[PDB]
């Protein structure tokens, strides 16, 4: 009887939603940055680019309402160097995500989405670990990920250019 967080593959029609969310300064403060001036063209170019061999773009849904976005990609090849993550034979996925409808913030939805997608990547992709790299100043997001079982592994100084500053991030990892 409990409402469920789910996700589904992003399709071309969802680019309308993405334009709405990523021209909303409330969202851009936490994802992409308020200095980014998105258009239909930039959204298409950036959100259909296949910059990894294995990438899934998904719409996060709560009670069938589309409320956010995630990108999930297998770390392979040069992608390991982007996290100074030592390559082994383990299968590693990284993820970025945002909730674009702010009325669904601070409801535990972020942590619950993390739990659902980790169980999916484990059971359907045999993922060994899932990694995240939130900004250190986003303690809300760090706390939410830790509640979903992501362990803090190490700090990533000057990791992410965000609104004109190189921000320190936190490497976080889920295994079980
Ligand atoms: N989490 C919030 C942030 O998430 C993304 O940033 C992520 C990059 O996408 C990843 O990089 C991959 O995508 C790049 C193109 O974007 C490629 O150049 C690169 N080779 C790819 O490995 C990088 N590893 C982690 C970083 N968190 C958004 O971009 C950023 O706006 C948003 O605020």
């Amino acid at each position: 009887e409990k409402k469920r967080v789910s996700f589904r593959p992003m399709n071309e029609d969802d680019l309308v939603l993405m334009l709405k969310w990523l021209t909303d300064d409330r969202v851009l403060e936490f994802y992409d940055g308020r200095d980014k001036k998105h258009t239909q063209k930039t959204i298409r170019e950036h959100y259909t680019e296949q910059w990894a061999d294995e990438i899934y773009r998904v719409i996060i849904e709560y009670d069938t309402i589309p409320i956010g976005y995630a990108q999930i990609y297998r770390i392979q090849g040069e992608l390991f160097d982007e996290y100074n993550y030592h390559e082994t034979e383990e299968k590693i996925y990284a993820m970025d995500q945002f909730i674009g409808e702010p009325e669904y913030w601070n409801m535990g939805i972020g942590a619950e989405y993390c739990r659902v997608v980790c169980q999916y990547l484990r059971t359907e992709m045999d993922a060994d670990a899932v990694i995240l790299d939130p900004r250190k100043n986003n303690l809300r997001a760090v706390r939410a990920y830790q509640k979903a079982g992501f362990k803090i592994i190490k700090e990533l100084p000057e990791h992410e250019l965000h609104e004109g500053k190189k921000e320190d991030c936190v490497l976080m990892e889920w295994r079980v």
